[PDB]
């Protein structure tokens, strides 16, 4: 176990401060002026590196389609937002501007920017990607290593007879002036049966390879950047793609105070345990990925067929109870409201968790309130993408103690992964897995590390109790990969699992459950816990 | 390549306490007259899933302060009881640290425990000092073991005196194993090297009948053996603390002299830089009177005024081939001439009037560049005479080589981009903050000997950036030197040799990380931020050993 996986790109290591936004300096610069001064890094040569070809375009692009074609999909790590000598012809344009635009923004916009130069209308360019501060067999290749990055097979047959014209010149050859029989990796175009049925349509209708390899390079770009509200700068276009996962432009007025107050006490005044919110408000947002920026709570999509339908949100009576409730009181509070405000479901299922939250600590030993920003949308069936979401689907979920077939690693890295996922520290992940185990959001309700006593109570017992060595720890008993606490007397009191003793077995770990396990400090774990919980529930809230 | 992983180690975002946290005003209410009422339970009861031998663990508290704060290798200065972990005993502890949880730190509840064993058998040790902050997780012949234990006693710094004072020690707890060991001649595996080693059997032998100068021997060494990682005698808070000065310490007097006031401070600054002095000379000797600290053991730093003293002011770094005879001789005069016209009672120190040259340097270079910076300076110093340095034990904060001031020594165990890295972690920098004074440095002026080896500027003396401009410039092509002495050499398109680097430098030019980092200070109008940061590395540099002793 390396916690050091965890606190990756401190503040400490980056040179610019606490205090500097990029989305308030990327907005300042004119496009119109970099876009004059990128065609003039290219077309003059250089000692160095020399191009005597009147051009460093053709590889602008080969230093786009090589850093931005590393995007993994099945953990969304890579890609744009994360040749080596070669970025250095872009010092001169990067030097005059400096904190205002990023590496990965240069590179990237110099790539567009080449193929803008080489006669071609690109779709569009939005900033904002932050920079971090650390044969037949042919064929089936290049459409599996287009597999993983999530392109179907219209839109690798369309950067294929793209990035290499650098649109009737790669075709009108490929089978126009027809071969000997004896070019590289390519010509799979021509041979292959799922291929050539489309890259021969494109021979004589060019007009629609244009606007193809149009929307498929401004797909290989921002790829990982997430929802559009990053895309800064003026040049991002005016439309929705599919791919995106869009959500609709708020058009209802907020809530404000004396309203969510109204709507927090009416979720705790029907029907609602403390262990069924907190699990549907964390379903809802324990599936976003801090890398590739794509899920989280915004969307309202829970109630949707591909993912109110997976098997970690259990549907087996507990989601499509709840959800069912709280589509109830939408259309309650929808009728009659205060004035002209209307709530979107995206809000009931986390303003629910708040509530649930704020129904448990009070009763546990004292009242507080949970931060709560609305703003989020719900997002119809239409928008979403079925086929997409299949890989947002947590293979072994460790805050829910999920732990699904297939599983690579063991049973403890993957919730060490998952916390880097979303973006948590090690205080925060220990704070969050003692409070969901103790409010109650286990898979199926196993009383797995369920170490405190009395159910729906926001205490720090799950710290307490694992401390406490007068208990032995003795797999012994147990059958299948679960622990079991024998009392000093023999009698079993306990049950546990490899993620929950793995905070009472890891010396970097022990150390942070001795500072919520202490006698003083059950107001310092409420407190720390409402802070990790409002900073998961907003992983997702780029508007504000 | 470079692990830049070690520079930024224990950052804020692992700490669960928050960033309002000092571990400073909470252990000062431990009222250590209930705490040791309740290590004095925690031992007398025996537990099921440890056994206690003869239902006491006294002895493995002992044995357990000693294990923990043993580790103390001085030829780097890491390791001891500051920081870095039987834990499978020490849960035992538990019902203790729970009670408080953040007033009391781990490392301190150990040594603690330690010496409430000790007071707990019937013998009243010399003090303890609480501070320790938590950095929170990253046969018997002569010749065979009276060798053996003398040199692992030897890495620790700990003389003859007080080795065999600790192995009759921690095997009694004040004499009885003495009277088993000449009480019989028979002939207690690596011991009974105190019986047959000439040097050991010198001293032992006389404490079996004066056996009351151990008793205080072994305080004093037990002392220092858990007291030895906590530097300056200002970070010893609680009650129990000695009033009693010891060598090992390298004490500095208390103030007897009320401190400079703005009004004053204005006046000096306004005189170094104008007798003489250079601002490559002021610059040197500040930079070589503070970089002699390790943050480690936080023993070292600007305070003291030792630069004056025999056991620093003769080293090989700090070159005295006429730089810091011709500075001292200056400050000095400047020190006595301000005191006795002083305006009133107000009386500087000369631990000041080295850093205080330092900053007046930069606010003297930093205005021909263009800016207008002051230099942030608290006052406080105390200047220690020379019967309190110690020459023998500052011979380990020799520095075999300084990456900031291009030196290099001899038997160097790793290449020179890695000393660097060492010398930033020990001074506790991080990766921007080395960068900027390392590119500071340069450019000013402080580079051993005055080589021209990293000036990359054209204008010396003068603040400006042009270390990390003309640096990342690639019209220019670097090369191995053909007189292959460790160095390089920059040529131009047309041939002309224009700089001269060296393997200091040519990494932050090399690296990936590093040059992230240059180019961040290397842009167009990115100047000001460069001199912001360069005066705020250094603020935090001659603020080391200034931070705990106030």
């Amino acid at each position: 176990l390396n916690l050091k996986v965890l606190h990756q790109n401190p503040a400490v290591a980056d040179p610019m401060g606490a205090a500097f936004d990029y989305a308030a300096e990327v907005a300042t610069i004119d496009v119109d002026a970099l876009t004059r001064d990128i065609e003039e890094v290219m077309t003059t040569s250089q000692p160095w590196w020399p191009a005597d070809y009147g051009h460093y375009g053709p590889l602008f692009i080969r230093m786009a389609w090589h850093a931005a074609g590393t995007y993994r999909i099945h953990d969304g790590r890579g890609g744009a937002g994360g040749l080596d000598k070669a970025r250095r012809l872009l010092w001169p344009v990067k030097k005059k501007y400096g904190k205002k635009l990023s590496w990965a923004d240069l590179i990237v916009f110099a790539g567009n920017c080449a193929l803008e130069s080489m006669g071609f209308k690109t779709f569009g360019f939005g900033f904002g990607r932050v920079d971090q501060w650390e044969p037949m067999a042919a064929a089936v290749d290049i459409r599996e290593t287009f597999r993983r990055m999530a392109m179907n097979d219209v839109e690798t047959a369309a950067l294929i007879v793209g990035g290499h014209t650098f649109d009737n010149s790669f075709l009108e050859i490929l089978y126009g002036y027809e071969w000997e029989l004896t070019l590289a990796t390519d010509l799979s175009l021509r041979v292959d049966p799922i291929y050539e049925r489309i890259t021969r349509r494109w021979l004589e209708h060019p007009e629609e390879l244009a606007d193809e390899f149009a929307k498929a390079w401004y797909k290989l770009i921002h790829r990982d950047m997430g929802p559009v509200a990053r895309y800064l700068g003026p040049l991002v276009p005016k439309q929705t793609l599919l791919w995106q996962d869009p959500v609709p432009a708020v058009s209802h007025d907020l809530v404000g105070e004396a309203e969510i107050a109204s709507l927090k006490s009416q979720i705790r005044a029907s029907g609602l345990t403390v262990s069924q919110l907190v699990s549907t408000a964390w379903a809802a947002a324990s599936s976003f990925r801090g890398s590739d920026k794509r899920g989280g709570a915004n969307g309202g999509r829970i109630r949707l067929q591909p993912q109110v339908g997976w098997e970690v949100n259990d549907p087996d009576g507990d989601l499509r109870k709840v959800i069912r409730t709280l589509e109830e009181i939408q259309e309650s509070f929808n009728s009659a409201a205060p004035g002209n405000i209307k709530v979107s479901f995206a809000d009931l299922v986390v303003l629910g968790g708040c509530a649930a939250i704020e129904k448990a600590a009070k009763a546990a030993g004292h009242n507080i309130t949970v931060p709560f920003t609305p703003g989020r949308t719900d997002a119809s069936q239409e928008q979403t993408d079925v086929e997409s979401f299949a890989v947002l689907e947590p293979k072994a979920d460790g805050f829910r103690n999920y732990l699904g077939k297939g599983n690579p690693l063991p049973a403890e890295y993957m919730l060490l992964d998952k916390a880097n996922l979303l973006t948590l520290s090690a205080p925060e992940m220990t704070v969050l897995v003692g409070g969901l185990r103790v409010l109650g959001a286990n898979y199926k309700r196993l009383p797995l590390g369920v170490f405190t006593e009395a159910s729906e109570s926001l205490t720090n017992d799950f710290f307490v109790n694992l401390l406490d060595m007068g208990i032995t720890w003795e797999p012994s008993p147990a059958d299948d990969g679960t622990y079991q606490g024998k009392d000093g007397s023999g009698k079993v009191k306990w049950t546990g699992s490899r993620v929950d003793l793995v905070f009472g077995s890891n010396s970097e770990l022990r150390a942070l459950v001795e500072v919520y396990g202490a006698d003083d400090a059950q107001p310092k774990f409420v407190q720390d816990f409402v802070a990790a919980w409002d900073k998961v529930m907003n992983l997702d809230r780029f508007d504000v």
